[PDB]
């Protein structure tokens, strides 16, 4: 029950010799990620639906984690996520379907 | 500047080929796409706003065109789709900043 | 020895929840999969054979999964399944070797 | 109407180049190409078939025009490709539809 | 004989507009892509050879483009790129051969 | 502590059934892949950080386990690893950092 907390642990622990071994490249991902999800016309919450619609089509675990996390940190519902999937699986078929999976489990993980 | 409309008039030419020979297969396709993206808790204009970011991460010009049309038809602002393409160059970098080119192509020449 | 049964059964275990909370996306996506995959020109085996050459390309566990046990349903011989294999390593290099190493240890799963 | 004639000679015109500068890359790739398609438990036409929904599944108009031009030769009929295009939708959604446009193009200027 | 040139002279149209109306993604971006470039333990010329077969990899013609115009403007020799094509093949099958097929005509193209 | 060597070990027991089953094939891959690495104007090591930028980009958990342990054989430094992985980064955004991070794992696993 908790293979996301660890997907998304794990990385994390790598990304930390990044930000020390890297830090411009770090630095550079970060000002355009700060950039990309931004409160605008389109408000953070929206922005991370689109990223996790590309996550699934992405067909990242990781991906799927991390936004997971955020989508319920920024108080997503379940009905606006299962909407963002159903996009994702007009757009991938077979196999966004089988993400769109991992990115239920995924945000009931962190639900709880 | 008629790129997208050339584009996605020889799609829609071989689409309606499908229809007539492959109508249980299109029919299925198109329950599909109507259950994706109908109105719920998040908005038509909403979801073509993930399509079209989908569509840049899939470097799919078709796809990208006849996102753009729709989004000019369900009046998705300029500022909206820019907010939508910058969430598809931090989740895909390089090659989506080129499809982001091309959606911004797209939906001007559908502004028109 | 029961990787792809586990991960089948879990993807499963929330596919049921998609059925019960999104229906009408569910019954769009069953519709077209049942018009794909019918016997028509080709045979049920055939598209199948054909399915887990995509499943390998997408690099996708879950529809290896799925696609195996079908193979194995619909009576696909060992020889048969490699040959579609090879297919999808000329068409996909390294990864593809990779994912159809996947794909056999499936099929030699859902044939005991 | 000689979209892909023109693709596949453009590319022909490159690898010529290749075979000449890289022949023991593309003996190589040969070999490959050749056992993969080779009669066996699966015919030549069948694997084509399967080279046709991979090269749609990934997007790919030079695989396109290719692996059309060798299904006339191998004398596919239509409505094999027609189900073999289904396939790839049922594994792709929206943007397979659009390459599956390009493929049924494809195969009619070759059929020319 | 110009493709490459207006493939990339359309792209830095749009991407004009992007650097206007969305600054600060666009100067993440630029963050970002100035770190991972620069000299270091890869030299630049390296890199580049390295971003090509990534933009081969992609299928990304507008990447392709960019890639061989730096790779002629870091002095690059067609053996260094048709060894880094090969890898990309390697790695990617048929569909890495025939975007192989497009760099060699950008790099071509732009050593004009 | 040993996710990779687990990994590259499982694909291996069955690329050995392959070599016995599909020894046309193998022997055809095998040319290719001997073809595309060997030492020429890159030497074995860079096209070894060219392979391993592919493998991140095509999201491979078997190719970067694979790739980073000849890159530990060929004596390439954590240093040109981390910056191969920046373009990736550059390449890819946010999956192709979270793919990176395994990367580094496997890296670190095999110079244990």
């Amino acid at each position: 029950s908790d293979k996301f907390s660890h997907i998304t642990k794990d990385i994390t622990t790598q990304l930390a010799k990044f930000r020390k071994e890297m830090p411009e490249l770090m630095t550079g991902f970060s000002s355009l990620a700060q950039a990309a999800t931004k409160d605008g016309a389109l408000d953070k919450k929206t922005k991370e639906l689109i990223a996790m619609a590309l996550a699934v089509a992405k067909q990242c675990p990781g991906c799927i984690g991390f936004h997971s996390q955020t989508l319920v940190k920024l108080q997503a519902t379940r009905e606006e996520l299962l909407e963002t999937l159903g996009m994702a699986v007009y757009m991938g078929g077979g196999p966004s379907l089988m993400y769109a999976a991992e990115a239920l489990e995924a945000f009931e993980e962190f639900s709880k």
